[PDB]
């Protein structure tokens, strides 16, 4: 078990319109695009990219600006399709072979590799890579090991080291990384202890150290950073508060003022924000109303605006943003979503 | 002509921890560096120390992607130098040449594969280039030519789908262009008129929007500007105004809105900014007041905020920044800095 998942995958594009995806009645993966790139543009309207998933689907920017949408398939293998190119139609469904028991993470390699990291049957985890920059053909899969029981997260550090994050069989946080940039060579695992009862959260902060974001055993939001840029010692966890009922989601502002949202005890979107500056004091939590039926997903837009998404009463993902004063009236992208998540 | 509007005096980088850190000339001829201690708005600096070298360009650091600097300049035998962080953010190598012949400052450019690629004007007139044969990381490749004769410093930006443009003053004085056919090759376009006059280096960004849009002084002296119709594709040349006396300088402010700035004819700071949002209205030039004796370098702090450095009657370095409503007060840095631009 882990606290409610997120509906959909989000990406602001390389022409600045935020894109959505998700998974339909049907199990196909559908999408939802801005026309403008702008804070309260027209959408698209959702539309199938077809397949047949049994995990979130997972969306990546390549280095060159394509998007590529990574999902596990009813054969439980890892699938993907791509944009053709940017502005472009997209590539047929294609299958990475593979036998995984979680949603894929991704990450782009500081030489445009993009590396795919999945739990296996055997419940470690499990990665394949791009053999050269934004391109197949991929690797063959390998394992670096563990025993974990979430999905994994992974972030690049600000030296370009690859680090991923998930919870372990005691129910801490344990992570492994890189030990240099595009490298096959790994650390061990490491324990950074606490208790969790979601998905890790990764953020690199503007003065770039990975900062991972939980819920805790009192269901508060919990984090715990890096103390140095790319590096040990980690500090210790610290409380948020909060009572969350959905996984946390956390973004930056255009200032890097980190803000962090989830569904609260009475199932409205609550948030609490970094006040002053990126290294200033946490808000106490304020509510952003609505009532909502998965965590949140946040993203800051073209206008350096956090736009928040998720599903509503109707099955329906519904969103909000942030305005000069305030917050915008919940509004409705329609659709009909579930939750495939991979592990629940 | 064989004339080009005052010079930056500087080149800034964000580090990978996200402060601000400036590279220049000395009078000794050596490169001279300095960073501030934190990444906020108004931190103090470390005061200037020098890297040493003996430089015949503009210096012209760059980050690469896994986070350590690396400085670009012109020798005294006419050679591409280089000297780079030898881990993210910690101790530097000793200059070492990258041989060549060059007449102007160097131009560089990461490639969707990590691949940093430098570019400047050769002997014979035209774009030469060279790059780093593995993502961040020497050897380098041979030096080759993209032909063309060019009469101003090479700027060289990516496009949002990933292929390297590289922007120009050519014979008949108009802004001409060359570019990828695709990311991360040596595959050319051929050289392109965007017509025009212009009596200064191109500068080039990417909007929101992923478009390429270069400003230039005009003939009349007014800040022009021109840009790609599309994501990765132009419109005509529009005309901003101004009298302006050295290079313009544009970046983004947090909401992604540019923001150009110049020096006036009374020697001072200007600046007009887009209102509203990134795709919004220029507004009309005002005075950010100081004296100053290059042209000015403009960059995005970490807490979202425009700093501007520019040259003093002294010869120090001096900076104003973006407070809360108007600009902070002009202050000096320190420093004697001399214009080594390879073209004036
Ligand atoms: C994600 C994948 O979706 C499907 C791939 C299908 C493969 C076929 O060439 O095109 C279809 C749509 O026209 C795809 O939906 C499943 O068959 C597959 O096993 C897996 O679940
Ligand atoms: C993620 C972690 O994986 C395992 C760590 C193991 C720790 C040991 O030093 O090396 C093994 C393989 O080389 C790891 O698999 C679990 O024992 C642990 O409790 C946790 O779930
Ligand atoms: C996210 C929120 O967290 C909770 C606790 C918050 C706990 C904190 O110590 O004090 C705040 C102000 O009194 C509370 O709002 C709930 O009150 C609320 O229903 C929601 O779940
Ligand atoms: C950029 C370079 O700077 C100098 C490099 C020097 C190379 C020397 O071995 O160590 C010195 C450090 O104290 C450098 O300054 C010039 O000799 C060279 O010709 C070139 O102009
Ligand atoms: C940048 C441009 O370089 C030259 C473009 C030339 C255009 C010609 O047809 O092909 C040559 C070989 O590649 C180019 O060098 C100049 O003649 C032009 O005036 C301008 O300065
Ligand atoms: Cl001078
Ligand atoms: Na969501
Ligand atoms: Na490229």
């Amino acid at each position: 078990t882990i606290a409610l998942s997120e509906i959909v995958s989000v990406v602001n594009t390389s022409d600045g319109r935020l894109e959505v995806f998700g998974v339909g009645t049907d199990k196909a993966v559908w999408h939802n695009r801005q026309m403008a790139p702008h804070t309260g543009s027209p959408w698209s309207g959702w539309s199938s990219l077809k397949g047949q998933v049994t995990s979130k689907p997972v969306v990546y920017i390549n280095t060159d600006g394509r998007l590529e949408v990574f999902a596990r398939g009813t054969d439980n293998a890892l699938w993907h399709i791509w944009q053709t190119a940017t502005n472009a139609g997209w590539s047929n469904w294609q299958s990475l072979g593979g036998v995984i028991t979680s949603n894929p993470a991704i990450y782009a390699n500081t030489d445009g590799r993009l590396e795919v990291f999945a739990r296996g049957a055997d419940n470690a985890l499990w990665h394949i890579s791009q053999t050269t920059a934004h391109s197949g053909p991929w690797s063959s899969w390998a394992s670096l090991n563990g025993v974990i029981t979430s999905n994994p997260t992974v972030h690049i550090n600000s030296d370009g080291r690859l680090e991923v994050f998930a919870r372990g069989t005691d129910n801490a946080l344990w992570h492994i990384w890189q030990t240099a940039p595009d490298s096959n060579l790994w650390s061990s695992w490491e324990s950074l202890n606490g208790i969790i009862t979601s998905d890790p959260v990764v953020i690199d902060t503007a003065d770039g150290r990975l900062e991972v974001f939980a819920r805790g055993a009192d269901n508060a939001l919990w984090h715990i950073w890096q103390t140095i840029s790319h590096s040990g010692p980690w500090s210790g966890w610290q409380s948020l508060n909060g009572v969350i009922t959905s996984a946390p989601a956390v973004a930056k502002n255009c200032d890097n003022r980190l803000e962090a949202f989830a569904r609260g005890t009475d199932n409205a979107l609550w948030h609490t924000w970094q006040t002053v500056s990126h290294s200033g004091p946490w808000s106490s939590w304020q509510s952003l109303n609505g009532v909502i039926t998965s965590a949140p997903t946040a993203v800051r837009d073209a206008d350096g605006r956090l736009e928040v998404f998720a599903r509503g009463t109707d099955n329906a993902l519904w969103l909000t943003w942030q305005t000069a004063s305030s917050w915008s009236p919940w509004i409705s992208l329609g659709g009909v979503l579930i939750d495939a998540s991979a592990i629940k």
